[PDB]
């Protein structure tokens, strides 16, 4: 029930998408990873900015990110009631213990849908489910502004979400 459709046919690792060309997604939801039984969709987050990112404690490059993400976060939760928050996927992490230990461990405050097989990725309009980590920037109606199939930086997600808060 959306109509965000994907395509990066020159190679490109980022790719940005202006007001105008800005498509839905469906209320994407999942088990939460930390409180299982209740499930997480991105209409708990109306109004907020939201960045979705795939990830797995099994990824080296997710490693890297982890602390970035959470400055994201935390800028987020400030900025603007919070202006927009991290919404992990975590994927290919079979048991929930060893991701639930990984989000403990390194002091993660953001939420994550438990997701092994990815099966979130059928809502992502052809982002490839093999690109792990994935950041998909939404603006405050929940609308892809920028997708990065690459490990990011605090510094290069927030120069996209920030002014997205105040618009
Ligand atoms: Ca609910
Ligand atoms: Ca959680």
């Amino acid at each position: 029930g959306g109509t965000f459709q994907f395509h990066s046919p020159d190679g490109k690792m980022e790719i940005f998408y202006d007001e105008a060309d800005r498509q839905q997604l469906p209320d994407i939801g999942g088990d939460s990873l930390m409180e299982e039984g209740t499930q997480i969709n991105l209409s708990d987050f109306e109004n907020q900015v939201v960045i979705l990112n795939a990830w797995g404690q099994w990824c080296a490059p997710c490693r890297s990110e982890s602390d970035d993400l959470q400055i994201i976060h935390e800028e987020l939760q400030a900025a603007g009631t919070p202006g927009g928050t991290v919404l992990g996927i975590n994927v290919r992490d079979y048991s929930r213990d060893i991701a639930q230990d990984f989000v403990t461990d390194n002091g993660l405050d953001y939420p994550s849908i438990y997701d092994p097989p990815f099966m979130t990725a059928a809502s992502l309009g052809g982002v490839p489910a093999s690109v792990i980590p994935t950041t998909i920037v939404l603006d405050k109606q929940h609308r892809p502004a920028a997708v990065f199939l690459r490990e990011v930086t605090s510094k290069d997600v927030l120069d996209v979400a920030l002014p997205l808060v105040d618009e």
